[PDB]
């Protein structure tokens, strides 16, 4: 079992609840198919507001409820993720706005950059907020979250 090294970077824009329920998703999907030693996966922020924080207590009980754990630190998106990684997905097309900016200013710009979504096989585009929502909405994140990202991984593997 032997491939090449992919990466991607899950972004929003606190790095508190849609991303890290994203990258922990991606993750066990990736070590379910027995291939996690072929990607570096990470999640970041477009925000500065909310680094070093822990993940929102609802998005680790929603991933618990199916089985899966976090111990991700909230941290900002940096230039280099713009080089690092091959693809760079986000939430909302504003998290899409703000990652186009700033990738700008990058010269060697090597990442792809989309919306996570754009991979639904139901089509909806975008991923919403869940911060002032409940555990339901927590739980449709999730859910989008899978869908999404097994599209992605079908589709890089
Ligand atoms: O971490 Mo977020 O951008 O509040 O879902």
């Amino acid at each position: 079992a032997e491939q090449v090294t992919k990466s991607v970077l899950f972004v929003c824009l606190g790095n508190i609840c849609r991303s890290p329920i994203a990258e922990a998703v991606f993750r066990k999907l990736v070590t379910d198919q027995n291939i996690s030693d072929n990607w570096v996966i990470d999640s970041g922020a477009v925000s500065d507001w909310n680094v070093g924080r822990s993940p929102d207590p609802r998005a680790v009980s929603c991933l618990r409820n199916h089985g899966i754990n976090t111990a991700h630190k909230a941290r900002q998106v940096t230039k280099e993720d713009f080089v690092t990684f091959d693809y760079i997905l986000c939430m909302d097309e504003s998290n899409l706005r703000d990652l186009n900016r700033k990738s700008n200013q990058v010269k060697n710009c090597r990442a792809k950059i989309e919306l996570l979504g754009s991979y639904d096989p139901q089509k909806q585009l975008i991923i919403e907020d869940p911060y002032y929502g409940n555990d339901a909405d927590f739980e449709t994140v999730y859910q989008q979250c899978v869908r999404c990202c097994r599209a992605f991984l079908e589709k890089v593997r």
